[PDB]
């Protein structure tokens, strides 16, 4: 088979394996701070430098992958806790949308919240302009921040969250498991046809944004990944 | 919410948190050995002592759970590697099935292969008698050792395996992810209405079995489980 | 190591994790009410279903635990505020003591005040019969409602109390810390060889009681416990 | 009674309630980083600005106090993970020891490892000059980094540790509970007569340190404190 795997217990802004886009910045403790606190419409993104072949136009096969990461969101005084983080998969040439308003677009969509990407957002602000549920939530996005599905969730300031994703090729079922601070788990699943919505060669990564009045600390602590494509 | 969460990195007899049914023997290194090598038809199971209420006849809700565990199956000179391990869910009153012999009921069914439980199997020996695919496989059993679905897997002697399982309360999707020694990941997923096959209170555990000519060591090295039942 | 850890921010009947002995009634708001207000000699207890092995006859070791919980005791027109709540440890086979009447056995002892258990009491009514200090107090009981040690405390109707308990495996020191509504903290500590007073397997819970003339509401709002038993 | 209490969920540089002594620095996410990864014998300390009256001259009374905090230590490449963190209590005019060598001294002792303070160290480097145990440990210090008592412990790089301390005046008992990322809890208690080892007015705080090759990320994330002195 064709297997891809990596593991980051910490980061550094000189590692060739990571692509930094936007106001991204690496802290002294090894964490990645996606957005700039005192910047209007801040947008930061981070992608694994190397492109993962998730499916073969040849065989007709699709890869299965298991990844898990942990992040932290914290409130900053006088500023609305927004907008959130999103784990995304996109074509290898993915860029921050030209003139991106930031905020509710999470840095992977245009003003009408559209774009070419599949992702799991950890939304902390309700954008009626995107059909956002009235409360914090977790969602499965498929080429739009107007989630195909969401599940109520609760963002605790300054608490480390742990996430475990699984994509089973056979069923094209993307399943998420989120371990909240109080021990409680939150799950959400959706059937997404990756071959159908993305190219053979893509890229994974994290993005986060905010507005002028909406800002908060977005930190990625660790990230491990392993994809496996059957070649037969 | 109502959440159950335990974690075992080692084991030891006498712990009130675990019930040992069968030829289960705890090694002097905190490892659980499921079957007796010197017996014909050995059978052993390890269960988490307390019944966990997976769904509520009142809420109508069904819990989601995130459980991951590791095991090892080493071969033994002049013996067919069998029958394999199995992670399962059963009615709180679950008694250990009748030991059988040439058989491979994985310790959860009768000679015919029937039984009241739902589980993920890591089978290493084919039995025309239960539709066992030609080779080693990972399956999804629902009241029968004749898996509902199966996927090609390969068991490697003396290799430690890591397994992450996720269950989505809504989508009723059971998603497994097998991480092998070399790195490659195997995954399978299936819908199983837990509220349709199991009583409100069930029990989680691992089971194994052997035959007259099929035997091997079945080691459960670690186990961590977490389930959350929304009720409101 | 061998660790037990649960967490309840709310309660609900039917949860297999908790056993209800006596006049325990679960409110429609996830709160536990220990005594019945319309009964003479009400008595109620709530216990964590599974027995926790506090010490090993093999290791000689004794587990340490960190448990914290919150409660509330509101008065009721024309009634003496009593008897108080109590956090205790008992032999796994613990039955609920005989309901008594003028009495104040806190639901863990006989008419005389004897019983097999060890606990921290939050007593709000003096009984010359058991040496109750002149006023409200927090005590450390060891097989007797006649506290081994006591410290002046003051119970305030309708106030939510936070309590953090720590037990050191070695020093055999049980240390309580009562946080009142206004802020002030009350603390008491006592050596109690858990391995000397209790059998290997015990049970943790909260108990309460009332009299003919003494009654009040006893609410257990939340509970989080964690114990670790070193074994190697 | 006289009670002192505060609570921090994140710190800031321009906060007169906190005294920053040494290589201290406050990250963008509100955490405090006690040492500088680039200096040689980097020493950092942070004290609560206002002094606390732990014992009354008039009345041979001493205060009880409850406090809990969480930290994170991480390994930095090419440097030994050292030296650790310490929660200390010192006279209100306390400073960094003249010409401190940092390292084994944890920034609160001279070269012989002596000074004026009562602390709880989370040691990560075995120094034979201070009779350190051979493994990571938690210790109780009384005017010397040569612990009056210690307990084996394990520091995990990048993991959030939660700590809870309780000091009972009546017993002059100091008990700690450390909650590892693991879920496991480590404990350690010691009887320290504060009035006998410290001045009426003290200051509480944290500290960390490193050497030439011994360096790591030391971070304080939160800190809550309450102390109540009886005055009758
Ligand atoms: O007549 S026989 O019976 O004998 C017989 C002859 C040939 C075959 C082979 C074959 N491919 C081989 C290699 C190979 C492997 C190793 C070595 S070696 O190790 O070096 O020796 C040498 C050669 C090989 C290497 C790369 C590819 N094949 C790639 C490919 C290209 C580009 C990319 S890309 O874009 O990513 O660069 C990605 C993948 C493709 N192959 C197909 C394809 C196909 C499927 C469906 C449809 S359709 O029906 O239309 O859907 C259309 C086309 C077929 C159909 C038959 C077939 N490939 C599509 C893409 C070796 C044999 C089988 C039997
Ligand atoms: O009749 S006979 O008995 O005579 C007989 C004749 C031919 C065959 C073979 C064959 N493939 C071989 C290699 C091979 C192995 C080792 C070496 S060696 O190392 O040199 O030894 C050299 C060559 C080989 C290597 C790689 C591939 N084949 C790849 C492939 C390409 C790209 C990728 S990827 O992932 O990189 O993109 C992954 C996989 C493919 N092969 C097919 C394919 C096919 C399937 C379905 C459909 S259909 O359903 O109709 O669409 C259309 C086509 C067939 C059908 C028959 C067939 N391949 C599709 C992809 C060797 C033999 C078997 C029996
Ligand atoms: O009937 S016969 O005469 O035919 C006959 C049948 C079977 C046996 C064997 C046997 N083990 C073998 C290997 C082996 C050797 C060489 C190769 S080869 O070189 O590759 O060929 C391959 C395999 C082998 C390899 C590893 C082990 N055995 C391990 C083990 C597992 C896991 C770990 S771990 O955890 O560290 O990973 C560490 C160690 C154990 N084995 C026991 C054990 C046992 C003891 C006491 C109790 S009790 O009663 O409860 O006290 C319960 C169970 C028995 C009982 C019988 C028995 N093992 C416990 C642990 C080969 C044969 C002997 C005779
Ligand atoms: O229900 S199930 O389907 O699950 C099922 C459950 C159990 C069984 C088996 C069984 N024995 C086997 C072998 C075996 C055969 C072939 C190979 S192989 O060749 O490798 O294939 C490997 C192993 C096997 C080999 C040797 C023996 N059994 C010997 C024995 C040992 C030593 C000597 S001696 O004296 O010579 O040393 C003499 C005899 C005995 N076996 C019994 C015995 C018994 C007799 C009377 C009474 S009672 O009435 O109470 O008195 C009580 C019990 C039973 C009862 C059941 C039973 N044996 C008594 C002695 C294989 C299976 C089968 C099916
Ligand atoms: O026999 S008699 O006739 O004599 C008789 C004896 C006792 C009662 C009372 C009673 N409540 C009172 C106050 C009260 C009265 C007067 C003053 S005064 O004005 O000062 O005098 C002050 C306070 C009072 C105040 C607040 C509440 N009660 C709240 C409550 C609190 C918080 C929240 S929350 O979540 O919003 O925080 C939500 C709800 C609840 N009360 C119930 C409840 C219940 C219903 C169904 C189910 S079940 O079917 O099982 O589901 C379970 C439980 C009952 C059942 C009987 C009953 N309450 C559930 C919630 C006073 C009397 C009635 C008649
Ligand atoms: O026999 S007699 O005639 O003498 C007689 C004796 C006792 C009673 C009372 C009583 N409650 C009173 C107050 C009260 C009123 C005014 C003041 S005053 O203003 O100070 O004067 C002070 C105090 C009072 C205040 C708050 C409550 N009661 C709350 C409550 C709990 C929790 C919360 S909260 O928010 O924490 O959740 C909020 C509210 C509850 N009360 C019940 C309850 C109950 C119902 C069903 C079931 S069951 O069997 O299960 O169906 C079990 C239990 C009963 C049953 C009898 C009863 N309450 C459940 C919740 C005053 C009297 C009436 C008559
Ligand atoms: O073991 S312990 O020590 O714990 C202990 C446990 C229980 C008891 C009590 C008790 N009753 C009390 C009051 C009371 C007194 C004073 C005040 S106060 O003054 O306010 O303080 C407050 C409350 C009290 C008031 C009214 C009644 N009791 C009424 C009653 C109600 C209504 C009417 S009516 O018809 O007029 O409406 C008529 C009679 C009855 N009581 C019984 C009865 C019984 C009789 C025969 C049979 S059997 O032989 O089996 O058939 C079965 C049961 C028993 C058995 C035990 C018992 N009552 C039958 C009717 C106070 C305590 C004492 C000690
Ligand atoms: O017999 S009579 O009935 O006539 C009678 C007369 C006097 C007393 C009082 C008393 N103190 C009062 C205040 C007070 C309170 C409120 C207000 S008001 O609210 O303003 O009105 C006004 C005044 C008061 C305020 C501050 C102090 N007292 C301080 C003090 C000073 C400095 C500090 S410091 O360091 O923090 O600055 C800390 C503490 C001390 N007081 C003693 C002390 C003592 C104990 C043991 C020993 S020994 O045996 O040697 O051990 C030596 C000394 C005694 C002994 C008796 C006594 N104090 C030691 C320190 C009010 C009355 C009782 C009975
Ligand atoms: O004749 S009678 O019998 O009738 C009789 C006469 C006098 C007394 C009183 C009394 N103190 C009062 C206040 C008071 C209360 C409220 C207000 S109000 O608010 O205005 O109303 C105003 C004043 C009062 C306030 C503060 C103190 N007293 C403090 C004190 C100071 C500083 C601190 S601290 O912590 O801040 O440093 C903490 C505590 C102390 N008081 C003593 C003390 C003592 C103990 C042991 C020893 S010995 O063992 O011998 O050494 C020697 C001395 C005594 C002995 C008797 C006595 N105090 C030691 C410290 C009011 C009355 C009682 C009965
Ligand atoms: O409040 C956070 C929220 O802001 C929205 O945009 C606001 C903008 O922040 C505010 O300054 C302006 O006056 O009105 C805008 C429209 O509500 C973002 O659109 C949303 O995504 C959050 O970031
Ligand atoms: O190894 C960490 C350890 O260092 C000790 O000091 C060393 C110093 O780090 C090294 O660079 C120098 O060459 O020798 C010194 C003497 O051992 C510290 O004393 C100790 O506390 C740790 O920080
Ligand atoms: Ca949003
Ligand atoms: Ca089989
Ligand atoms: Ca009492
Ligand atoms: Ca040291
Ligand atoms: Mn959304
Ligand atoms: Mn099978
Ligand atoms: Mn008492
Ligand atoms: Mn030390």
């Amino acid at each position: 088979a064709e297997t891809v795997s990596f593991n980051f217990n910490s980061f550094s802004e000189g590692n060739p394996a990571i692509n930094f886009q936007g106001d991204v910045t690496v802290l002294s403790n090894g964490n990645i701070q996606l957005t700039n606190l005192n910047k209007v419409n801040s947008v930061g993104r981070v992608l694994y430098a190397m492109p993962v072949r998730i499916w073969s136009s040849a065989t007709g096969n699709v890869a299965s992958f298991l990844t898990s990461f942990s992040f932290e969101m914290k409130d900053i005084k006088d500023y609305d806790p927004a907008d959130g983080i999103i784990f995304f998969i996109a074509p290898e040439d993915t860029q921050i949308p030209a003139g991106s308003i930031g905020g509710g677009t999470l840095g992977v969509s245009d003003t009408k919240g559209a774009g070419h990407f599949v992702g799991v957002e950890f939304d902390t602000y309700s954008n009626s302009e995107y059909n956002d549920p009235p409360t914090d939530h977790v969602g499965i996005d498929v080429n739009s921040v107007d989630s195909v599905k969401t599940v109520p969730w609760n963002s605790v300031s300054g608490a480390v969250v742990k996430v475990t994703v699984i994509y089973d090729s056979s069923t094209k079922t993307l399943s998420v498991a989120v371990t909240n601070d109080n021990g409680d788990i939150t799950t959400i699943a959706q059937v997404v046809d990756l071959k159908a919505k993305l190219p053979e060669r893509v890229k994974f990564g994290f993005s986060a944004s905010g507005s002028l009045g909406g800002r908060q600390i977005h930190l990625i602590r660790s990230w491990s990944f392993t994809s496996t494509l059957i070649t037969t």
